[PDB]
C-alpha cells in the first residue's frame, strides 16, 4: 500500500524489494514549490492478479 501524492495504490505483487525503500519529494526553492520526484521501492513486478 503506497499514497505516491496523486492516488492511492494497492498492489500485491512479486516485488523484488529493495533494502531501503522510499519517496523522495523535491523542494524546489525558485518557486517554492514541493514535487514528488522518486519512487525507490522495488525493482521488479510481476506474477500477480
Ligand atoms: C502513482 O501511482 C499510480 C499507479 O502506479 C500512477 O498512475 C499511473 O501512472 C502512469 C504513468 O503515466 C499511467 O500510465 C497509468 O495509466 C496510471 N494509472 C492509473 C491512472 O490508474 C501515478 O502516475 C503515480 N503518481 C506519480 C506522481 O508518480
Ligand atoms: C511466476 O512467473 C513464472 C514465469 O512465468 C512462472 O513460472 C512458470 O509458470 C508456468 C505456468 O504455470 C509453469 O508451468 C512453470 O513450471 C513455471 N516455471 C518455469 C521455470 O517455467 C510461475 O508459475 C509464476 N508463479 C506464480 C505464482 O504466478
Ligand atoms: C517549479 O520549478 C521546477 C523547475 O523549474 C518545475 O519542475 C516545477 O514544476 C515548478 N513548480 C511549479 C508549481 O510551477
Amino acid at each position: 500500500i503506497v499514497n505516491n501524492a496523486t492516488n492511492v495504490v494497492i498492489k500485491v505483487c512479486e516485488f523484488q524489494f529493495c533494502n531501503d525503500p522510499f519517496l523522495g519529494v523535491y523542494y524546489h526553492k525558485n518557486n517554492k514549490s514541493w514535487m514528488e520526484s522518486e519512487f525507490r521501492v522495488y525493482s521488479s513486478a510481476n506474477n500477480c492478479t
